[PDB]
């Protein structure tokens, strides 16, 4: 099973200048809980944005060029990325925009955080078709001293 996990600001913005400008510790904790002990697939730009391997997960990087760091696994196509995960129950695709576009048709589950923030961005989550997806979990949180925007954790499953 393939799943996508992402945090979306208003208008599906996910990034600006190879960064995420907001800071929501509660959402990063949600990301860690839902990805730990699973393989994570990411594109090269997202690898450079994170800047280090994510511990406790097999890190798989998509790039058309040879890898430059043997602490992670480098692959050259979507099919190779999937194969490199082996026989696991759930593969987590962690972006960015161009990777999400390619894996969306193959995904059965979306873990989406909706952040009530307006962000200028240059990268968006794919337009997906709402009729294809059933919301099976949603949990709303107001802003607090640690998290400066309200946010909604949602899990959707392909109907
Ligand atoms: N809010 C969130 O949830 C979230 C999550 C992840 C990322 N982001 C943000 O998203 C932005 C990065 O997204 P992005 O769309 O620019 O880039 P990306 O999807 O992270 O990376 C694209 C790169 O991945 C490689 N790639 C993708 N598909 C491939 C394929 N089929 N075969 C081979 N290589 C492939 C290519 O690398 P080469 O050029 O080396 O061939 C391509 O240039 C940043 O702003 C980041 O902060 C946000
Ligand atoms: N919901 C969601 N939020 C995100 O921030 C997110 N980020 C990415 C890609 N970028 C990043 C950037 C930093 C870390 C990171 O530092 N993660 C630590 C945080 C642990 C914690 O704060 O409790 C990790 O070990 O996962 C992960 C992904 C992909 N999907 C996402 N999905
Ligand atoms: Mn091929
Ligand atoms: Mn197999
Ligand atoms: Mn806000």
């Amino acid at each position: 099973m393939i799943s996508l996990i992402a945090a979306l600001a208003v208008d599906r913005v996910i990034g600006m200048e190879n960064a995420m400008p907001w800071n929501l510790p509660a959402d990063l904790a949600w990301f860690k809980r839902n990805t730990l002990n699973k393989p994570v697939i990411m594109g090269r730009h997202t690898w450079e944005s994170i800047g280090r391997p994510l511990p406790g997960r097999k890190n798989i990087i998509l790039s058309s060029q040879p890898g430059t760091d043997d602490r992670v696994t480098w692959v050259k196509s979507v099919d190779e990325a999937i194969a490199a995960c082996g026989d696991v129950p759930e593969i987590m695709v962690i972006g960015g925009g161009r990777v999400y576009e390619q894996f969306l048709p193959k995904a059965q589950k979306l873990y989406l955080t909706h952040i009530d923030a307006e962000v200028e961005g240059d990268t968006h989550f794919p337009d997906y078709e709402p009729d294809d997806w059933e919301s099976v979990f949603s949990e709303f949180h107001d802003a607090d001293a640690q998290n400066s925007h309200s946010y909604c954790f949602e899990i959707l499953e392909r109907r």
